[PDB]
């Protein structure tokens, strides 16, 4: 049943290799024992392999169950860095393809809500340049991953929100507290809030980026999660 399916994954038959690929994006979709029977099947290590194909559509599906796995536990995301996801992952964030660009950067995303062992692997991958590059992406579902990555690796610690800023990501996420989608706000202020929690040089940086005015706006936002946000944010600049 899934023993068929990972040796399908070492084929030279596009079609049942591509078939195979979507077949157990559809399982790691299922939950965390759906990925943990995954990763005892030994699915990881030939998935990784699969990033880096002649195929661009065999990629596309390869990704997209990486970023599934990637939705796992602590544990999980262990064992698909462990499995050396996270450099080729890190590759795909410079490619033509944006179907490819949108589950890098969601695999990235969810790798990144782990612990800060796991920011610091990310961050040593090279994640935060080419994600706040992303920021300037012009498709909206780019923008959003990559926006809810900078906002997970901002839940780190002081160092890693430092990483941060010295990539580049203030002025790129208080431009997207407005004029952006309602997704993309809601995960501008989340990034923002988590930046604000980090030390009073970073809370003075946000400052400078123009932040606070920014806020005041979402201060009185009739969504619970951007409202929260904001005046938390807003509490650490005054």
């Amino acid at each position: 049943e899934l023993p068929q399916m990972v040796q399908q994954l070492n084929s030279p038959d596009q079609q049942e290799l591509q078939s195979a690929l979507r077949k157990l994006s559809q399982i790691a979709s299922g939950g965390n024992e759906q990925i943990q029977k995954l990763i005892e099947a030994g699915a990881l290590s030939p998935l990784v392999k699969l990033l880096d194909d002649a195929s661009e559509e065999v990629i596309k599906n390869a990704v997209a169950a990486i970023a599934n796995i990637a939705a796992g536990n602590n544990e999980q995301i262990q064992k698909l860095i462990e499995a050396g996801a996270l450099s080729p992952l890190v590759k795909l964030l410079d490619d033509a393809s944006e179907e490819v660009i949108k589950n890098a950067v969601a695999a990235i995303a969810n790798i990144a809500a782990g612990n800060n062992e796991q920011i610091q692997k990310l961050i040593e991958a090279g994640a935060l340049s080419p994600l706040v590059k992303l920021l300037d992406d012009a498709s909206e579902e780019v923008i959003k991953n990559a926006v809810a990555a900078i906002a997970n690796i901002a839940a780190g610690n002081n160092e890693q929100i430092q990483k941060l800023i010295e990539a580049g990501a203030l002025s790129p996420l208080v431009k997207l507290l407005d004029d952006a989608s309602e997704e993309v706000i809601k995960n501008a202020v989340a990034a923002i809030a988590n930046i604000a929690a980090g030390n009073n040089e970073q809370i003075q940086k946000l400052e400078e980026a123009g932040a606070e005015p920014a806020l005041e706006k979402l201060q009185s936002s009739p969504n619970e999660e951007v409202q929260k946000n904001a005046q938390a944010a807003l509490e650490a600049l005054n």
